[PDB]
Parts: structure tokens; C-alpha cells; sequence
């Protein structure tokens, strides 16, 4: 499918496995993510691990009411020009 996990204290959605993740930072007494790095190994490049991370992490704060700051430049470059129905997340 595959699965990707909140791993709320270290503020990131990650591959279980803990390899594959997307760190934020929370902002505005809790109203805000700051997206600010994602990170998949080589091997595992290419294959949409990435937009899946960003998928967590939109999936959830669009669940919540909470907005995006775009800072990891995936988010704005690649994953956002890619999926602009996103767009309106952003704070
Ligand atoms: C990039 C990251 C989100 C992992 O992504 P991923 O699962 O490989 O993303 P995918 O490979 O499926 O994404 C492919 C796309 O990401 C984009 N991308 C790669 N690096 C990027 C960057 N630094 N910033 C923005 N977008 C980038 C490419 O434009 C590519 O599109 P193209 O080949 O398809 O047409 C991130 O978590 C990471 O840490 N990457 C490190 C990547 C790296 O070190 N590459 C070294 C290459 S020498």
C-alpha cells in the first residue's frame, strides 16, 4: 500500500521501520506544521516513498484543522507543484 506511522514525540511521520520520515515543527500554539525535512535512504528512492510521507502528513493536519508551512523544499518543489488540490492546506 504500503504504511506510514505518527511518531508524535519525535514530531514526524515515518516508515514504521523508522527509516522513511517527514520532520516538523509545530508552531502557532499548536496550530500550525511546519514541514522542515523528509528523509528516504538511497534504495529506497523513486518509488513515491516521499509524496507517501508528505501524503501522511497532509492526510493528518487537513484532519485536524491544522495549516502547512512548506519549508522542506520537496514540499514546495515537487510534492505541492504536484499536487495543488493540497494547496489551500497551506497557512
Ligand atoms: C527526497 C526525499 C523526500 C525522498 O524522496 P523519494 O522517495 O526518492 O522521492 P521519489 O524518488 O519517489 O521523488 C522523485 C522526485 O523527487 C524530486 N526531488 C529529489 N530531490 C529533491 C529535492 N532536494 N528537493 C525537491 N525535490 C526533489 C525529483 O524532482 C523527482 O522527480 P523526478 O525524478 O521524478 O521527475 C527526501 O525524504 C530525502 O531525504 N532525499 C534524499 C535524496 C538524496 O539524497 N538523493 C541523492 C541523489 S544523488
Amino acid at each position: 500500500p504500503p504504511k506510514i506511522v505518527w511518531n508524535e514525540g519525535k514530531r514526524r511521520f515515518e516508515t514504521e521501520d523508522h527509516e522513511a520520515f517527514i520532520e516538523y515543527k509545530m508552531r502557532n500554539n499548536g496550530k500550525v506544521m511546519d514541514l522542515v525535512h523528509t528523509y528516504v535512504p538511497s534504495f529506497k528512492r523513486g518509488l513515491g516513498l516521499a509524496s507517501h510521507l508528505c501524503v501522511a502528513a497532509f492526510e493528518h493536519a487537513s484532519s485536524h484543522s491544522i495549516s502547512i508551512i512548506p519549508s522542506c523544499s520537496y514540499v514546495s518543489d515537487t510534492f505541492l507543484p504536484r499536487n495543488p488540490s493540497w494547496k489551500p492546506l497551506i497557512h
